[PDB]
């Protein structure tokens, strides 16, 4: 397609680097790359709490053209 992607979309995030606040998602359709930042994520995410998925936990993102693929926005949580 010409620009992005789509809006409300399903997949797996994984290594998220807390330090600098940046991590990545593997767009499922076929395996793409979508770099997602602290700041496009919604609400707050506080600093507690063990148990909620683990590890490879699916989020809602909209896959939006970032620079040399995609990047992610409007970006929800488990909860």
């Amino acid at each position: 397609m010409k620009k992005v992607i789509a809006t409300k979309v399903l997949g797996t995030v994984k290594w998220f680097n807390v330090r600098n606040g940046y991590g990545f998602i593997n767009r499922n359709d076929t395996k793409e790359d979508v770099f997602v930042h602290q700041t496009a994520i919604k609400k707050n995410n506080p600093r507690k709490y063990l148990r909620s998925v683990g590890d490879g936990e699916t989020v809602e993102f909209d896959v939006v053209e970032g620079e040399k693929g995609a990047e992610a926005a409007n970006v929800t949580g488990p909860g």
